[PDB]
């Protein structure tokens, strides 16, 4: 054959046409690593040198066309010096550009997923035929970068400026239907007749029927838009993106500037403007931080397969108590193809569950996002009840009763006498020890904790609390079931506050001391929001409700007296005793929708002890230091197995800023050593700011969590 | 149009048009004449005084209805035995008319059939703007599947829609009677088995009556209330 590599094989076909197929031997997909690129380089040179070739086709011998390279290699490349990285991408782009300059019609036969480079490869060819089930997209911005292989150059000239920005800034995967509507792909077919469509089109291109030379030209010359239209289309794109992405994420906006600049250039010059920013972004603290999130994900999935080995799938779930949490767990379970019983004591209770189940499903279809039929499957999945007659075959039971040790201990003990002895029992508890509730049962080996966050249909995290008697299987089943409910579970050994909450209170303590130090809370969270948090500490206290934050406090106090117990009345006690329960009560730190009312200054007055002045940076430290340190403790004590876990436990549950990676990776960012020192400067604040012995150590051995 | 939908047997519809088509160039008075002209003719036709007969019958039916409601105990919680064809229908109807109902069966597959039809119908309605998604929610939530008798504790009336088998029904009915109030009415959608016969298998036949629906349960207007030899006036009124 014309060419035969380990990842690419250029086989000859009829009428002098030739098919270049991507079949990476030994793996399960297709990605642009060193080899793949180097071979495509050779493959092209073979074609370009073969004066017999009259037509080229680009196919894939795998389930997918060409996905992204190993995140591993990314980390590597972006480590190289700027001049080297750019020089590395220039050579890579030439491979494509050359293939784009072939004096022969080229067609990309998109059979499956084509992400990033995979799509950028297609963008090089003249025509493109995609399978009806395939998908294509540029998920670069998710890694803190944007298309590097001429993506920001060809896409805008193919589908249009407005669309190119909409496709890149979101990195969303695009389906066949919408792919042709914006002209990213010229023709759509079925998986079985794809090869035919491609081969056919080529012949027509060769026959001169279709002016392939004229179709390629567009992405070799300046954009079509006017001068006014550019500014119009661009300045709005920047204004929109930025107003939704946030100042913390440069990639999105920079992608626009890159296109806005090379708006009057040809391919080559346009490519330069591309690498220009790409090089910069790869070095930003945001990039190698998000890339860190992905690296963590990898571990989570690697530790996931180990779970599925012995995890018993759940075909029939059951939740105790409808309403708030009940309707949610019930909704989720059914919405993800898993029948569930919604048991309760009184008809009114179930009435509550069934109510929310509607609103959601309704709102979905009400906005065309859901099918009425689909909604039928969901609602029919949820089955109300007040007895235990149908619990005969329930695989897992999630207890969502009232937050009462006495009560739960009775319910759980009761249900255990109406299910199989190999049926797992979960507890959505948040303040009661699972290992404690487990002593009330007769088969604690099957009892574990399954903590969901309110609202159950918005929070991605599901803490799987492993009680002292919880078996590996009792946990594996839980996780699997949580993962199947479209959630991201993380196993956390039983302990007051578990992981998320346990780490959030010290964060709140730092907030208490700030307010108790004469610091305007309105100024506090205005900084934390600028930092990266979705909602500032104050505003959050309202969301959760002071009535709750007050209780949660007392619990942690008894949990860790050595540092989570304060002798003075915090701004919480003030608001609580003043009956300012929060957003739910209309009044808390703020007035409710988000407004500032001086009527609060009075209430907190009794708490403000010293009028200690503070800088914006200190504020950030009065908050982040305690949180990070506690996140470490949870890891040290073994509450969470790995660092990636305890770090993701926040990214999902606490909503930790993404571009910062996490509590632990935040330390590795600043410097394990520099962190300890910085923490010592605030040592006078309390045992909450006192680094751990194990920390100071690794801080000296130059060790790092993810380093 | 009218004639092609009304039928040759119903003159009124078409005649109404001819009456308007005729007095299409006349004033009030003259137009009125064309009106009475046909009105007089119709009032005498065999179709008219025949339909008017239907209404006169309806009046008696409602007259005899008020007498029923005097002692009829309203149903707040119904229960049907066996999903699928008849099950999904009775279940659908009951809920579609604001009356919760349990859809009991033996195997999950059975209930699946019931829940299936319940959808198609409700779906098709909203799918035709005839129904509100929210309303469809109220309906579906009204229907509550089950394989046990744990929630039958407060069911007022139970409609048995099991297989056409004297032996079987006699066992089912006899079984259910031990999971409901002793003043709870038990019905049988049977079509070929004697109610008075099925009633001898029970302990409280006074409460056992027949409730015959026609396939499809959501299209047929009639519901034969078979009064067994032991069926009490109340058992029937309800
Ligand atoms: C105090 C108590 O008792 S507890 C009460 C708890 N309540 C709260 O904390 C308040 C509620 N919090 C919220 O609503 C927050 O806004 C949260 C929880 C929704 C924040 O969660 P998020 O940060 O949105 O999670 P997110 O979905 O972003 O997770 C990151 C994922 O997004 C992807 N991503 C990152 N950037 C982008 C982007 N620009 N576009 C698309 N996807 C992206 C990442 O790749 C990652 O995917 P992966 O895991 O597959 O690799
Ligand atoms: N503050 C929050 O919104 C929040 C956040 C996270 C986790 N949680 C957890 O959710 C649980 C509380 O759920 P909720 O918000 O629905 O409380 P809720 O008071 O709003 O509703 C209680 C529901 O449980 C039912 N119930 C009570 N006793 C029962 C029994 N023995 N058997 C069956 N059903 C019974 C009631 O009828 C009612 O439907 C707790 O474990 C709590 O820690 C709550
Ligand atoms: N031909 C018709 O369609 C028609 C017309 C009028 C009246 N009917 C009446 O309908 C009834 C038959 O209903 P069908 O059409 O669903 O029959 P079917 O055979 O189609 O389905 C029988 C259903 O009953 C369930 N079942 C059987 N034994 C049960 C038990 N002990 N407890 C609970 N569920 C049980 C089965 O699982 C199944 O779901 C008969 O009384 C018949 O006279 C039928
Ligand atoms: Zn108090």
């Amino acid at each position: 054959m014309i060419y035969e590599g380990k990842a690419i094989t250029v086989t000859a076909l009829e009428s002098g046409i030739v098919e270049l197929k991507f079949d990476l031997k030994g793996e399960s997909v297709n990605k642009f690593n060193r080899l793949t690129l180097n071979e495509l380089r050779q493959a092209v040179d073979a074609i370009k040198a073969d004066a017999s070739v009259k037509g080229v086709i680009v196919s894939s011998g795998k389930d997918v066309f060409i996905v992204g390279a190993d995140i591993t290699e990314f980390v590597e490349n972006f480590k190289l010096p700027d001049a080297e990285l750019i020089a590395g991408n220039l050579e890579a782009n030439k491979i494509f550009s050359d293939f784009e300059d072939l004096n022969v019609p080229t067609v990309a036969a998109i059979n499956g997923i084509a992400l990033g480079g995979g799509l950028e490869m297609c963008l090089a060819a003249d025509f493109r035929v995609m399978a009806d089930s395939a998908k294509i997209g540029l998920p670069e911005v998710k890694l803190g970068i944007y298309p590097g292989f001429g993506g920001t150059v060809r896409l805008p000239r193919l589908i249009g400026v407005d669309n190119a920005v909409e496709w890149i800034a979101s990195g969303k995967e695009n389906r066949a239907e919408d792919a042709l509507k914006v002209s990213a792909v010229d023709a759509v077919v079925t998986a079985d007749k794809l090869g035919a469509a491609a081969l056919d089109l080529i012949k027509r291109a060769i026959s001169g029927e279709l002016d392939y030379k004229a179709k390629r030209q567009p992405k070799l010359e300046k954009l079509k838009l006017n001068a006014i239209e550019q500014m119009m289309a661009f300045e709005t794109a920047k204004g929109f993106v930025a107003g939704q992405a946030g100042p913390n994420y440069p990639a999105p906006v920079e992608a626009i500037k890159t296109i806005q600049k090379a708006a009057n250039f040809g391919r080559d010059k346009a490519l330069e403007v591309e690498a220009a920013g790409f090089a910069k972004l790869a070095k930003t603290s945001a990039s190698n931080c998000l890339i860190g999130l992905f690296l963590n994900d990898q571990e989570l999935k690697k530790k996931a397969k180990v779970y599925d080995k012995i995890a018993k799938d759940v075909k029939q779930a059951a939740v105790l108590g409808a309403g708030i949490m009940g309707g949610g767990i019930a909704y989720q379970s059914a919405s993800k193809g898993t029948p569930i019983l919604m048991k309760d004591i009184n008809e009114h209770g179930i009435e509550q569950g069934l109510a929310e189940a509607a609103k959601l499903l309704v709102g979905r279809v009400d906005k065309g996002r859901m099918t009425p039929a689909k909604m039928a499957e969901v609602l029919n999945g949820i089955r109300p009840t007040l007895s235990y007659g149908d619990f005969g075959n329930v695989d897992l039971v999630v207890e969502a009763v009232v937050e009462n040790p006495k009560v739960k201990q009775a319910v759980l003990a009761e249900v255990e006498n109406h299910v199989r002895e190999d049926a797992i029992l979960a507890s959505n508890t948040s303040t009661i020890s699972i290992s404690l509730l487990a002593k009330a049962l007769k088969r604690p080996e099957n009892f574990v904790g399954m903590h969901f966050f309110n609202p159950v249909h918005m929070m991605p995290l599901v803490e799987v609390i492993r009680g002292e008697k919880s078996s590996d299987l009792a946990v594996a089943t839980t996780v699997a079931y949580a993962k199947k409910m479209g959630k991201n579970p993380i196993v956390v050994n039983d302990c007051p506050g578990f992981l998320v909450n346990r780490v959030l209170f010290p964060y709140f303590g730092g907030f208490a001391k700030l307010v108790s130090a004469g610091v305007d809370f309105v100024r506090i969270d205005k900084v934390m929001e600028k930092f990266g948090w979705p909602m500032g500490p104050a505003y959050l206290m309202d969301v959760v409700g002071i009535d709750t934050g007050h209780h949660g406090r007392d619990v942690m106090a008894e949990g860790f007296p050595d540092r989570m117990k304060d002798d003075r009345r915090s701004a919480i006690d003030a608001l609580y005793e003043a009956k300012r329960l929060g957003q739910k009560n209309g009044k808390g730190f703020y007035a409710y929708k988000k407004l500032v009312d001086s009527s609060v200054l009075e209430v907190l007055k009794p708490i403000v002890y010293e009028q200690r002045d503070v800088t914006d940076e200190d504020i950030i430290n009065w908050m982040m230091i305690p949180l990070c340190l506690e996140t470490v403790r949870c890891l040290e004590d073994g509450i969470v197995e790995t660092a990636a876990e305890a770090d993701m436990g926040l990214v999902y549950g606490i909503g930790f800023p993404l571009f910062r990676g996490g509590a632990l990776r935040y330390i590795d960012s600043i410097g394990v050593a520099e962190f300890v020192a910085l923490a010592d400067q605030y040592a006078e604040l309390g045992a909450l700011y006192h680094p751990t012995a194990k920390l100071r150590e690794m801080a000296k051995n130059g060790q790092s969590f993810f380093g």
